[PDB]
Parts: structure tokens; sequence; C-alpha cells
């Protein structure tokens, strides 16, 4: 009754939750007229997480009483996971304290997901001053990632006016990932200065496990600035981690 | 004592044998001119496993005379599992005492099982006074338990005239699977009256691990009463389950 | 040392090539020569030996300067080359520097720096042995069969005919048999001076074929107590040979 939000396709839902589950305990989701939103840092605080899906997305958008409810995203996970590619997913608040969530499909399948508290933060998404935007297909980004983990625990990014390299180093060996436009990878490459920075591998690596290989992802950063990395989910959709520097 | 049997597609047969051999140790097959019959209890004593295999689903059927011979079915799984699926399955006894198992495909590969003799019981499948039957898709069934099993160690079935719901409750957490003659995965529904049982997911999960996903599966219950899950093999073969229900 | 470039169309495939030889050894010394790359290794137990053959005509850019011979630790090659994607050309190339640089060139480009060790090169022959029986058979046939007779035993026997190729494994109490006639599909060709048999640890064997393809020929030779030869063919031209000792 507060809400009733339906979204076709459970399991495309579920690939967007999983994503922010992997560096995400607990959550609260803040379900407006406009749409829902979540934002929440990993527990040491090197990244920021900020999902905001518009009633756009949805096939049925119906919300009598906006609230916020406080989600294990663990649990969040495991439910949704059962959904089918064709199922359509329903996410129902009653009166009561549990999330209903309705996979229809070859049958109707209800859980009740009780809701908790999640002790939110003032979370603010800053604008930054950054120099460097990069545009790539996802199986560039994680292929660059996982070569980069042979190597070392951080990875440098390289942004020139004509050219985004990624380097990673250890005590011998070395790896590096370069892109130009002439490359089938890179989709857009707009550099204000050179910038470069690094930033450690493995919350990378948390970061682009659920993205797609065909996903276009967009990545800004500045020199020893935080890195945002975006991608949309049905153009209208949109997941952002902010991730800290290395150093 | 010799006979020849063949059937057209090994990994068929494999994917058969496989599901009986998920909740049985041991089994007598007996060999007549009609068919192959088998028929055994899992070790608990809670579920009885009966297999039916006519001579109409063999593309060669020869048995001189009637005959049971007691296989290990771990042993015959493994074995089985080694045939592809365009390979021709030929099982074959002389006067010795092992079953040998070939598969004619790319190459000619002779396997010889030796055969073990296996305390017989008294086993029959009595006619219970069922109240409602269900056929549905197996694929339904199969992610009901799995759905179940992420709350709790029982499955409710509860049937009536126009739905059947497969309940599971945990501490917080529940699931509903609801079907109803509107809905793509329910074949059939005949109730004549309110029929409501409990049974363990871990026996529903090993009877439905083998059973495939557009296979179409028969339930047939009543109050406190066991269920029986039958499927068919090619049409004119059967695979029976009778699952003692729970508490 | 001197620097050279060598170019392969399709780094993944080349990957799987290097793949199946690191399933039996550990370090091996790469011969750089103006007419192609070889290796000749022998596994830690000193029971197979490896020969690796790719000349320059499986390269589509083939730059050597001078011969050399580069020793590389096969487990990081192997890491490395399993990176590459199947449409991406492969690049090996050595500066001055004491390290093989190796790029993927695709949707982008990745180069990783590997270093090069120092292998303590044995005295490795190929001999040319009197095999009495040869067969070609389907990858497949092969690979089942090592996998069907491991269910049985630790050992498999070659039983070759002038008209039937057996591969026999025995138990306590069972028993499997892999029969061909060139009447089946999985037998390409049998050619039998001598009613020939051996066995080989199966071990050995399915490290030998873990890599193989299931469409690849692969052809064996062996003789009575013999060692076995088994080797097939890459992009036609290169070759990959084992040699196998047999089991006594």
């Amino acid at each position: 009754m507060p809400f009733e939000i339906v979204f076709d396709g459970a399991k495309e839902f579920a690939d967007l939750i999983a994503t922010a589950s992997n560096l995400i305990d607990e959550a609260a989701f803040k379900i407006t007229e406009e749409g829902v939103s979540m934002r929440a840092m990993d527990p040491s605080r090197v990244v920021l997480i900020d999902l905001n899906l518009p009633e756009s997305i949805f096939s049925k958008y119906e919300v009598e009483e906006p609230e916020t409810i406080g989600i294990n995203m663990d649990h969040f996970k495991k439910i949704l996971k059962r959904g089918k590619s064709k199922d359509t997913l329903i996410l129902r608040k009653g009166d009561e304290n549990f999330l209903e969530i309705t996979f229809e499909g070859t049958a109707k399948r209800t859980f009740r997901l009780p809701l908790i508290d999640v002790e939110e933060l003032e979370l603010e998404l800053p604008e930054l001053p950054f120099t460097a935007k990069v545009v790539l297909l996802g199986e560039v980004l994680k292929e660059a990632i996982k070569d980069a983990s042979l190597v070392s625990d951080s990875l440098k990014f390289i942004a020139k006016e004509d050219e985004f390299t990624m380097k990673a180093e250890g005590e011998t060996n070395e790896v590096e990932i370069k892109l130009t436009l002439e490359d089938e990878g890179l989709l857009d490459l707009e550099v204000e200065e050179e910038t470069r920075s690094a930033y450690g591998i493995s919350y990378l690596a948390d970061m682009v496990k659920g993205i797609g290989k065909a996903d276009e992802v967009t990545l800004r950063f500045g020199t020893e600035m935080p890195l945002q990395m975006d991608y949309f989910i049905r153009d209208e959709g949109k997941l952002t981690f902010l991730l800290a520097p290395r150093v």
C-alpha cells in the first residue's frame, strides 16, 4: 500500500543490485514519487556508491506513502537471485515491517524480506574538479583490472590528450593497457590536462565484477583525486561509484 | 540367463538412472519380456522409488528368461555418465555375473560392471486415497523447492479447487509459490477437497534434482498423507517417488 | 640476445598450445632462429619428453636478427598468455633488456613484461625409434578413453593389430575396453607392422591430452614395451610432440 513498484525482467534487476552488494552490506533505499535512490559506503569508507532508479524504468510505479527502508543487501541479493530473466518483479511494502518481493512468470513466487534499521550517514556525492573523462567498454575495463592484478595491488590511471593508459608495476613484472580513439575499446576521451592517479585493485575488482562486457562505463578522475565510475541502467537509471585514490 | 537391451541415446539413459541414484544406493532390476522394472527405498525408508522402462522404449529388446540383477547405483551411474548424447547404449548379460555396458558411437567402449545381490523387500506401491492431483512444469517445482530452502527445511503443499500453493516459513522469512490454471506453470489441477500436507525439503530436493525444466511432473497427495511424484520417460517409461509426509 | 619481433594472429590459440606443454614442464628453453621457434624439455620425473616446433610459416610477422635461447617460467608465461582473447593479435618482442614483452592487440593494446630466466639445458635428443604401430585418431576418442580408463585403473594398455586399435584398462573387478576399426569415425588411419602391445601411466596420459582439441587429429606411434609418441599439428605446420616412457 505505501508503495508498489514493478520492474520487467527480474534477473536484470538482480544483476544491478548484485553489483552494489559487492561493496555494501546494508543500505537505505529512499522511495519517492520520482524514483528509488540509494547511497552508501563500503565498510572501509573508501568507496561511495550511489544508485538512482527513476520511475521511468519501472512498468508500474505507485508510491502512496514515500518512505525509506533499510535492507540487508546480502539477503536482498539472495532472494533477487531467484528471479528469472522473463519474470516480472514486484516490490510491495504493506503496513508491516517487511518488503514483499514477487516474481510473476510461469508462477507467482512471493518472498517476505524483513526490513532492518540501517544507521544512515549523511553522504554527499560531491562535485569534483575532474580533469580527465574516459568512456570505455566494460570488457576492456574488466580485463585491465584482471591483468593488473597479476602484477600488483594498485593500478595507475594516466590520461593524456590522445591516449588513456592503465599501468601496474610490481617488483619485476609490469602491465600496461593503452587505449586511443583508434581502438574499438575507447568510445570517448576528453582530457583537460595530463592526469595521473592510482587506485587499489581490490576495490576496482569489486566495482567492476558485476559490470557487463558490452556495458559502456564512464570514468572521471583527476590527479591524486577520487575516481568516479558510472554506468547506466535502461538508459535512465545510473549506478555511480566514487573511489578514493591510493596513497 | 543372457539378455540384450539397446537404448538410443546413452546420455538420456544416464540422466534417468542419475535421478534414481540421488536417493538410492543399491537396487534390484527386474528384467522381463515386457520391460525393465526397479523398486527401492532410500536408506532412511522415507522415500520409495519405482522405475518402469517398458520394452517399447528400447530399440532392441531380447530377454531369454526373466531375471533380477543387483546393481550398485553409484557405480552404475559413474559408468553411464561416460556415455555421449549420440551414443547407442547396449546392456548385455552373458552367463557370467557382470553387466556389460557398451557405448557405440565414434568408438565402441565396453565397461564390465560386477553384479551384486541386493536385500529385496516387502515393497509394493499401494493406491492411497489421494484427494488432490497437480500437473506442473518441472522448472516450477524445482524452483519452488530451491526457493523454500532459503527459508525452512519443510515445504507445505496446499491444494484448493483453483489454486495450488507451496509455502515455507522461517523465523521471520517466508515464501509462497502460487499456481492457478491461468498460469503457464500449471498444466492440470483436480482437487476433491482442500488438501494440506508438508514434506521435507532435503528429500524433495534430491527427488527433483534430475528432473528436467520442461518435464511434466504429476503430484498426488492427501492431508497428512504421502506425496506421489511421477514423470514419464520417452512417454512410456515412468519414474515414481512416494514420499512420507512430515509430521 | 639480440632483439626480435614475432607476431601470431590468434592469441588464445597460442595460449592453448603453450598450456598443453605447461601441463608437464615448469621451465623451458626456447630456441629462436630465423627458421622458427623450438622447445624441448622433460617433465620433472623424466618420464615425458616434450618437443614443440613452431616454424616461421605460422607467424604473421617474424623478425629474428640472430639465433638465441631464452629461458621462461612456463607457469608465468601461461598465466599471461591466458589473458589473450581469441581475436587478439599476439606479439612476442625482445629489446636489449632481459625480459620478454608480450602484447595483445585487440580492442585495446595490453603489454606485459615477462622476466627471462636461466634454464640449464639437458642434452635432449628426439630419437628416431623403431615404432611398429601408427594410429591417427580424433582427440575426442583419445581423451574419452583416458577418462574411461581412469575409472578402472592407473595404467592403460595399447593394443594395435592389423584391423583394430584397442585401449584396455583392468581393475580389481572392473574393466573397460575402447575399440576402434577403420569403419569407426574416431579412427582416421591404422598402420601396424606386427601386433603391438604396450601400457602407459594414465596420470601422464591425462596431462598429455588435457589441452588437446576434441577435433584435433592426434597421431600415436608406439612399440611393444616401447615409449609412446603422441603428436598433433598446429596450423598444419607447427607440431607438438610428446614422448612417454612405457610402464614396466
